[PDB]
């Protein structure tokens, strides 16, 4: 193959979607039936700035902000890390069954690379998952890599850095995967499904990701976000909406009188921020989660987290002119004053409205009408809410998961060990892993007392390099545990290949309303439950009652890929395992991760997925025997 | 071999040093014909910060800023990059003929991580210089490295890492390889030559290194250091001496009446600032430069850049107190009363004087006596300077290299590119590195028009891996040649195993005062001139003259590894090729290095370094064809 023949655009414009230019193009209205397509991408990580020299008189000139390399964010400058200089990435826009390549080269001076295709299964294509030591080598600083795997599941996906902090100094993007609209489920709720409206809820902050970590006892602790973008913008506010940046104009999202617009919402956020997302006078339809479409639902306002993706169906039904979108922040802030929120603008076609009053931090638009995914998973009879747990996915059980008791039930309590509540851990010779969060503890993250390290080989290619110690030893239960406050060990669960497998993941040791999202590599899951902990009620007692009572909160639960589980609560998820290889769950909070919230699930044996492949990059420690 | 048993301490006391308790411990009085010592070193690369929780109340409290895992720099909190939570780093203290081994686990998140031992010839052990993409593949994030190698050239020699920026960061510090003082050949000159005056020199930024890479156009252009550090510590001043940051301590440095020390300073630069060094009432007798002895000469001050070293004896000959210590900044500051510099005091045992009025920048200790190294080569019959090309080395010419006329010729034109003076490269789908220096140029850094770019492999262990085309091809000339107003490719010259071979290198497009500090790795050679340009008179001009003449600035020239060419100048250097291999020479500056100031010599063929290490890591691109 000419590889070049097949080259997608950074970007396409909403009339180069509706009528293409170009049969290559992988952006467009799928038809059924049509032969797949090859999609090359060819991606250069860089080092880069916002705003600068591309940038020109942005945003005094609000023109030149949408220059092609220019980065505008909140107009605050400061380094970033960019795939083809821009934030967000290019986004891959494509059809079920299409071939996705990205030619992806490492430019970032003394670091290493790796993308996670988020959302995306890779059943036969493991080796492509992105997952520094587990399932590659990271990509040195001067090398390329070559991700070649097929877009074999439907619905709003996502990439970004699976390389420590990379992704919130803007290494992340969108992933579309459409079906004909005559052959989604849900094509029936709208009339059109445009790139322009796959739209990233980013947070944002003025120091790089790598400022944070460990993070700044007095001056700046812990890992807040100051403002949130959609898409590649927004300026920084007050509580009040007064200004405290420069006039970066906020995003414009285009609709038509009279049409119904499909909206693909990503949680772009990489902090512990919370984000409810409302729109002035237009109720929201929910069609799908993290990709799987469900029964419609319609809400006024719906709760999102970092890695999880709702798509929302928008009639342009109102009197025509320009409505405020809200994303007000949900986390603990340093002040009343200083509330976290972002806006932008939902204009209609054939109008020129300015709004005069800005809409303060209390100002959305979720006006006592249904919330979904509310926080602490306030949906009982009465509370105007609903839990991803009461939704019903559109596609039946295919393989007697919910109406079989799993054959694997898993506990996971997470949680962090607070360093200030044992011995001093500095000064005394050793290097123990710690973060500082804005109350000024000292954390390590947890999943059973045990904080993630990694191997020192990725298992999926280089098991039999990997000495058998670096694994976390099973105890007589046949669980996982410690060889202290807390141990690191590479925390791996054994399951089968074709097991039915339940998780309960519990809020070990809440703090600041913290709701933590497990995301699982590989799999999507029904929701069987989720709740708040009552005082006498242990994670292992709900874990017995749900498998041997089978309680589901859904006839047919919503399949989804990350969880916000409540704060001091649990959720409980099912799935059976057809995918066989080494699929990471983690908490999707990226400084959590970072800290060691994160199991793996290794699901068969070697032979179960396919063979390395030729050529492969192998990695290990390199420590010769000393002779005299 | 058991080599937790030879496992050598982080710091070292003077008493420890001067009467070990442990036979193992390589930090010693060397003894003439004793048996070599194994020296093993256990390092761990982290994220840090300074201050924070090893720090408690440093430095109002300045006992605590003595802590061993605090890092109080100027005591503006900000992440670093630490091996063993120390900056500088730990030192290794050994004695010529001892073998170093060094254990180094990279745990910084996204990372890669490789150490360069500067000035270390590593003739045999090629495979340790410590050089991504030459020499080896950088280690990833979770694995570990094992360097081994000996010490077998004596001198004041360095340690940082050469992946990316993190030097800056705080990845970097000393070798000594003492000989015994008997056999030392400047040995008489001293009777005290103890670690603690092991002294770096850094300069020290406020924000991270990346922070400044490619650089803030509008609010804080350029790499511009604000304050330099003796060892860990000083305070961030204004040109008046006023305190603009906490009151951390100056770096106290103590001698005893009656005694010569040998003080060992290296130049822990990383930004294109120079400093010249001066102490109030005390005379420096300049006995090494950049490890190898001189003939004894006494100056008031010298000027060091990013990479050199220099050992001065200090005679402690004056009324016992507290004298000044003075560093310079020699660069383009803000503005006057912005310009960089710091303080150190000279105490002498027994005494404890306080001295009230902190000396300005302006008030140095030069008092009109000689300066060594002195800025644009001022060292003619009556300037009050001394050049390093006017210097005499302590050991003859071994090779006959002073007294043939060299083999190979090689000439380098260094500079810059500067995008603002050609067509907009940016907004036009094309990706060309540059970096934003103070007066706001856009830059790519050049050698002959060529800004270096890596190989994906290093050619050392790989060379076989590596594709042709990515070598600048060799024109009719012989030498290099780019396939626009600079090109990219791997700048690789070949010379034969024995060449005697003259390199001169010329300030082709001078900017800013730059002393761009020129090293080459594997050698050391003899400074044969350095001067500035007349009008009218090329580099390819003065090349020539020098090949045909055999002229030298001194019968026996100083060996060095690092050479400061003076600004709108040039400086030539000559040595016996007898080192096979793969040997980088570059701009020292870590700003011009990142943005290609560099070319690579390969010393011989394959077959005649030794073969490539069992396991040794490999690395290189994955593109598997693509096929339907
Ligand atoms: C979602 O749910 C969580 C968790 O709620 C907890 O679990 C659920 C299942 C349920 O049982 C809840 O009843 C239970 O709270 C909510 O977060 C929690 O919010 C509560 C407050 O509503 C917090 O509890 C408070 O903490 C304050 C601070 O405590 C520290 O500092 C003080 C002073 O220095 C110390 O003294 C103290 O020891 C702590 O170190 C307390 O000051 C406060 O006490 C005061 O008020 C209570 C009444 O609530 C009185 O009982 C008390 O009298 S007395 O006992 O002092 O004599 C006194 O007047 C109180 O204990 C929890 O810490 C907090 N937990 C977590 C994990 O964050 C969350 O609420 C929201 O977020 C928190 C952070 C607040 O901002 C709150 O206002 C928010 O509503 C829920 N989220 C939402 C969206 O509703
Ligand atoms: C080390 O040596 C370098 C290089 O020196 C140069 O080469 C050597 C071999 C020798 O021939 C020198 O004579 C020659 O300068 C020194 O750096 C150089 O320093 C000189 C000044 O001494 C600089 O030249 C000046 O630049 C000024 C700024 O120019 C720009 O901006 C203006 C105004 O916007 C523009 O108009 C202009 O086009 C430029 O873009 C000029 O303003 C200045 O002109 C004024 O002064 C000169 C007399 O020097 C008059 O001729 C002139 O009259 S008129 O012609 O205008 O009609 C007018 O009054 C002048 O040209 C060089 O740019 C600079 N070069 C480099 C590479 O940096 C260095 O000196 C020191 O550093 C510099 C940066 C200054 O801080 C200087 O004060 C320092 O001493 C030397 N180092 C040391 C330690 O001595
Ligand atoms: C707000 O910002 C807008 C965008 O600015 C651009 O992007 C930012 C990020 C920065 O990179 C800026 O530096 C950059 O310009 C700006 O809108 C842009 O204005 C540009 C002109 O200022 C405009 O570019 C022009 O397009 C025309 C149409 O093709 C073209 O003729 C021009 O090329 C020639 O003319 C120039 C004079 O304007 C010459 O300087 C230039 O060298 C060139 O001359 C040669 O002519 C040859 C003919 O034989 C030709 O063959 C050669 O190629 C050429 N030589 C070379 C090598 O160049 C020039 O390309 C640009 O298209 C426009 N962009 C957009 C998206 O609109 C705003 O400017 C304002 O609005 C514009 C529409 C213009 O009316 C401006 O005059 C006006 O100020 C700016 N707003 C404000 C208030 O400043
Ligand atoms: C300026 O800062 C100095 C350094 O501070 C240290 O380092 C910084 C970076 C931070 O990490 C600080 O938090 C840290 O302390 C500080 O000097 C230090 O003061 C320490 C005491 O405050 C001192 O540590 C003590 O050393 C003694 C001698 O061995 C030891 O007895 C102490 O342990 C017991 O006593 C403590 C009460 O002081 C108890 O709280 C502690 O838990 C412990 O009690 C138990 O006792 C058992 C006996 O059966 C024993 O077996 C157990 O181990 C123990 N329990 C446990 C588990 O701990 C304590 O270790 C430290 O040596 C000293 N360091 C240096 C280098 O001097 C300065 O403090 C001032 O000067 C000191 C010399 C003291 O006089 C202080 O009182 C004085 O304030 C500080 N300057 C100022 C003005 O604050
Ligand atoms: C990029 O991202 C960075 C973070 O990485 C952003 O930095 C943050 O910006 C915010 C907002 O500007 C800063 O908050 C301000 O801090 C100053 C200084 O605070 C210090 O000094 C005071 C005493 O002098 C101490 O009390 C304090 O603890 C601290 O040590 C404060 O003065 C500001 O407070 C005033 O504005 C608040 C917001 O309106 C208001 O709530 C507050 O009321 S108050 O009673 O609670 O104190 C203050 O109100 C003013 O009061 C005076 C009278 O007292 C009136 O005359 C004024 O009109 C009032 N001003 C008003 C109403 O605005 C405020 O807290 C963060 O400190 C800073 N964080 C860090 C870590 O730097 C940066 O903005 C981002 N940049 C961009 C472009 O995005
Ligand atoms: C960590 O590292 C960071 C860099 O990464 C350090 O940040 C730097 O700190 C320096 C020193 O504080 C800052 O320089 C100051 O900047 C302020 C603000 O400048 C802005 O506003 C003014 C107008 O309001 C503009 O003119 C200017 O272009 C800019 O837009 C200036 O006000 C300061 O100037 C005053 O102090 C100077 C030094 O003494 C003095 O030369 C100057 O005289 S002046 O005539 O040239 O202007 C000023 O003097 C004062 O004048 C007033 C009357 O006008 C008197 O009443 C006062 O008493 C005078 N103050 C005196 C004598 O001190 C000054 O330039 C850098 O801007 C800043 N850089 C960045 C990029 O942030 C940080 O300090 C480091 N922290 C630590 C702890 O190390
Ligand atoms: C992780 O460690 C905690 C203790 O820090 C365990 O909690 C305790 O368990 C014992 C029983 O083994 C109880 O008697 C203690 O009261 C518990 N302490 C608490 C809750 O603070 C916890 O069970 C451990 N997790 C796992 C999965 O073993
Ligand atoms: C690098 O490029 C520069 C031009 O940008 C070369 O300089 C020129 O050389 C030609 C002769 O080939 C002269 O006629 C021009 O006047 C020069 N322009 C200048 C100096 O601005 C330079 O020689 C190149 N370097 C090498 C090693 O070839
Ligand atoms: C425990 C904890 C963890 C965090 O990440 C955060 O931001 C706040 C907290 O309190
Ligand atoms: C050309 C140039 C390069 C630099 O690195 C610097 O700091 C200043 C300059 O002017
Ligand atoms: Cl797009
Ligand atoms: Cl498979
Ligand atoms: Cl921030
Ligand atoms: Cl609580
Ligand atoms: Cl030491
Ligand atoms: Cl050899
Ligand atoms: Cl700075
Ligand atoms: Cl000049
Ligand atoms: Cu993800
Ligand atoms: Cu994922
Ligand atoms: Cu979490
Ligand atoms: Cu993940
Ligand atoms: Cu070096
Ligand atoms: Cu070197
Ligand atoms: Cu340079
Ligand atoms: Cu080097
Ligand atoms: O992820
Ligand atoms: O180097």
């Amino acid at each position: 193959l000419n590889l070049e023949s097949y080259l997608q655009p950074d970007r396409i414009t909403r009339q180069e979607f509706l009528t293409p230019s170009n049969r290559n193009q992988c952006a467009r209205e799928c038809i059924a039936g049509e032969a797949p397509k090859i999609c090359y991408y060819k991606w250069i990580a860089e080092d880069y700035v916002t705003l600068g020299p591309a940038c020109g008189n942005c945003p005094a000139n609000v023109t030149a902000c949408d220059a092609p390399q220019c980065v505008v964010a909140n107009g605050y400058e400061k380094s970033i890390r960019t795939i083809n200089r821009m934030v967000p990435g290019p986004s891959i826009q494509v059809c079920l069954g299409d071939r996705i390549i990205v030619d992806l080269q490492n430019k970032m001076a003394g670091n290493e690379l790796a993308i996670h295709w988020h959302g995306v299964f890779q059943k036969g294509t493991q080796y492509m998952d992105g997952v520094p030591m587990l399932t590659q080598c990271s990509i040195l600083e001067g090398d390329v890599f070559r991700y070649d795997f097929f877009a074999n599941n439907e619905g709003t996906l996502y990439w970004h850095s699976h390389d420590g902090l990379q992704x919130l100094d803007g290494i992340q993007g969108s992933i579309v995967v459409r079906k004909p609209k005559s052959t989604d489920l849900n094509g029936d709720t709208y009339d059109l499904d445009v790139p322009d409206h796959t739209l990233l809820i980013l947070d944002w902050i003025n120091t790089t990701a790598g400022s944070r970590f460990p993070g700044l006892l007095q001056r700046l602790p812990g890992q807040e976000p100051i403002t949130f973008l959609l898409e590649d913008r927004g300026p920084t506010m007050l509580s009040s909406g007064q200004l405290i940046g420069p006039p970066v104009p906020y995003k414009e999202v285009w609709v038509e009188s009279g049409k119904r617009f499909r909206l693909r919402l990503l949680g772009g956020l990489c902090t512990v921020t919370g984000v409810e997302f409302s729109i002035e006078d237009h109720d929201l339809t929910v069609i799908a989660t993290d990709g799987g479409p469900i029964k419609p639902v319609t809400v006024t306002s719906f709760v999102i987290y970092s890695g999880e993706r709702y798509d929302v169906v928008v009639n342009a039904n109102q009197n025509p002119g320009t409505y405020w979108i809200h994303m007000k922040g949900l986390g603990v802030f340093p002040s009343p004053d200083e509330e976290v929120y972002q806006l932008a603008l939902l204009r209609y076609s054939g109008t020129n409205e300015e709004r005069n009053e800005v809409p303060s931090y209390n100002g959305g638009f979720a006006r006592g009408g249904k919330v979904l995914n509310p926080q602490n998973a306030t949906c009982a009879e009465g509370e105007g809410g609903v839990c991803v747990s009461q939704l019903v996915a559109s596609i039946p059980d295919k393989h007697n998961v919910l109406d079989r008791k799993p054959d694997e039930n898993i506990v996971l309590g997470f949680g962090f060990y607070n360093y200030l509540h044992g011995p001093n851990p500095f000064n005394r010779g050793i290097y123990d892993r710690f973060f500082v969060v804005p109350d000024r503890n000292l954390m390590n993250s947890v999943m059973n007392n045990i904080s993630f390290i990694a191997p020192p080989s990725p298992p999926l290619s280089q098991g039999r390099d990997i000495p058998d110690d670096v694994y976390c030893p099973i105890g007589r239960s046949g669980f996982p545990q410690c060889p202290e406050g807390f141990c690191e060990c590479v925390h791996l669960f054994r399951v089968p290949l074709g097991a039915n497998v339940q998780i309960v993941m519990g809020d070990v040791t809440p703090a600041s309303d913290l709701h933590h999202p497990f995301h699982l590599h590989g799999y999507d899951f029904f929701v069987i439950a989720m709740d708040q902990f009552r005082n006498g009620e242990t994670l292992d007692s709900i874990s017995s009652n749900l498998l041997e009572t089978n309680l589901k909160q859904s006839s047919l639960p919503a399949r989804k890929d990350t969880i916000a589980v409540p704060s001091n609560g649990y959720a409980a998820i099912r799935f059976k395992a057809d995918n066989p290889g080494f699929w990471f769950l983690h908490c999707h909070f990226m400084y959590h991760l970072a800290t060691g919230m994160a199991v793996v699930f290794q699901v068969g044996e070697e032979g179960d997925w396919p063979p390395v492949p030729p050529n492969f990059p192998k990695c290990g420690s390199y420590q010769p025997t000393v002779s005299l």
